[PDB]
């Protein structure tokens, strides 16, 4: 019996499309989470030097719901970054209760990003008393929108030919089913080093530049099929991932919040009320 918050700090993402300035831009890998000065925000990038440039920028925060940025990227190998809620605590999913994103953003056209790329939630979670050692390590994606290719238009949901792996089963929330992927990865790059681990995907089957993402609904309906999480959730941050191409990515909003069942504010940015 899970209430939607209706806070007074919530911005409505549907008309929060005024173009915002004053980013700070970074060019380069930050390796790893970088906490941000005045906020609960860490961000991320991985601008590999083998390719193209790209930079990521921060609209700071008190502007855009305090998690807000912009990126461009020229020909870059696989560009990611990322910006929200960087934990690594030892604290299950649960323990952060009901979280949301709110979002609005501008980005570039249909094949502008390579033949992958990914606009949604990210992070990982560790879960090392499972019994299958390959699903200790978890990375996961809440996929809304993506830049399609030349095969796809970016109106189509991407499927397991994007993502590999197999189809688990599929939702409904925030106005759209999202299809339930599971994919191993062989020894592949992580944050515990080369290894085998599993990645969780829910891909929107109409994607959109705006609205709300009910993350913990996500957790939630991959734990029921089996998609277990663990006790130590990584991260939970937006993400803009471009395989290649030659594009940009512009946010109007992005809102994290946290709330209880009864739809009560646990957190949010800003922490303020709107004085006339």
């Amino acid at each position: 019996q899970v209430v939607k918050p209706t806070d007074e700090r919530i911005i409505d993402p549907s008309t929060a499309n005024t173009q915002l300035t004053g980013g700070v831009c970074y060019n380069t890998t930050s390796g790893g989470n970088k906490p941000l000065a005045g906020s609960p925000y860490g961000y991320e990038t991985w601008i590999d030097t083998g390719g193209g440039v790209c930079s990521f920028c921060w609209y700071g925060a008190d502007q855009g719901g305090g998690a807000a940025f912009k990126a461009t990227w020229t020909n870059p190998h696989d560009f990611l970054g990322r910006l929200g809620y960087f934990w690594n605590e030892n604290k299950p999913y649960s323990h952060y209760e009901n979280i949301y994103c709110g979002f609005n953003y501008t980005r570039s056209g249909r094949k502008t990003a390579g033949d992958y790329s990914y606009i949604g939630i990210y992070g990982w979670s560790r879960n090392p008393s499972a019994s299958n050692s390959n699903e200790r390590l978890i990375e996961y994606y809440i996929v809304e929108d993506w830049f399609g290719n030349q095969w796809q238009a970016d109106t189509s949901p991407m499927g397991i030919n994007t993502t590999g792996g197999t189809v688990m089963g599929s939702f409904t929330v925030d106005g759209s089913s999202y299809q339930i992927i599971k994919n191993t990865r062989v020894n592949q790059p992580s944050i515990e080093g080369d290894k085998t681990f599993v990645q969780y995907f829910s891909i929107r089957q109409s994607p959109r530049k705006s609205g709300t993402i009910s993350i913990t609904e996500h957790f939630k309906k991959w734990e029921k099929l089996g998609m277990k999480l663990g006790d130590n959730m990584y991260e939970c941050k937006f993400l803009i991932e471009a395989g290649a191409g030659e594009g940009f990515f512009d946010a109007r909003l992005i809102q994290f919040y946290r709330a209880d069942n009864e739809g009560n504010i646990l957190q949010i940015t800003p922490l303020e009320h709107h004085h006339h």
